[PDB]
């Protein structure tokens, strides 16, 4: 078997679905694991279906760019909502090399090793209403190899600093 | 015939060139036309590949963010180099919904209507010295919707201020 893509757009052009409500359709499917790699996440929607993923017993291992990761933390306050007291959510972060921030510019959510979204969508507000992106929706063979990266970027990553 | 898929890192994992020298070989190896959708182009090295190609007689189309233009057009004049005098350069800008600048959130390189460079990767001093990114070189079907996405962009695209 090989690998299967399909394109949505924010604005969509030619499938039912935005790209959020496809994100949130990814998670409430989810029935084993969520690997998430992500720039800035601030959007209170999906952080909410993730929690709720998790509650139903799902694994969720998140990758956050260290240089943003504030922005995560401030969002997880105001919500109530510690993900150091949630059970089945870990939580680390991944940097650059400096000289200025290096940072990890990758994007991606794999759920229970089968479903890929992969593109320029980043979990904000401003993506649902501002920005225009473009994201593939994966399956198949080229699933293994986010699998491996996502490993890959599990190894270099670190603890939090507020974590203890 | 269907798509195929690889994927490229930086720092390179299990391949003998880096994303910019793959981006820099792509651009070479143009024929007829390069198609470029980029959020923020200040790279000198890629520039003076582009403006080469075009010399040789590719035609060159680029797309740019509309709120970071400024920073690209900063990178030509400094290199002493305007777009508006190179004849086979057409340069336009794409902006999102604002509120708060909404933001054109897509890049990709498109060859011949043969191969897609599509990922995470800037075409910026930092994407090659600090940040972590990935891209696909995509060839076969999946071609032809980059094509298309293109086309669609370059539609919406307005003359940017400065030109007259
Ligand atoms: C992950 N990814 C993929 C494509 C385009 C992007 O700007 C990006 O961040």
């Amino acid at each position: 078997g090989g690998t299967h893509i399909d394109l949505l757009f924010h604005p969509p052009r030619a499938h039912l679905l935005t790209i959020k409500e496809t994100i949130r359709k990814m998670i409430k499917e989810a029935r084993k694991v969520i690997a998430l790699v992500m720039d800035i996440f601030t959007d209170v929607d999906i952080f909410k279906e993730i929690v709720e993923a998790s509650t139903r017993g799902v694994s969720v291992y998140i990758l956050l760019d260290e240089s943003n990761f504030n922005h995560f933390l401030n969002m997880t306050e105001k919500q109530g909502c510690s993900v150091q007291r949630l059970r089945n959510i870990r939580v680390r972060t991944v940097k650059g090399q400096d000289y200025f921030h290096g940072k990890m510019e990758q994007k991606f959510l794999l759920v229970d090793c089968q479903k890929v979204m992969y593109g320029s969508y980043s979990y904000m507000w401003s993506f649902e209403k501002a920005h225009l992106s473009m994201v593939q929706i994966i399956t198949g063979q080229l699933v293994e190899s986010f699998d491996e990266e996502f490993r890959t970027l599990y190894a270099r990553s670190c603890v939090p600093s507020s974590f203890a």
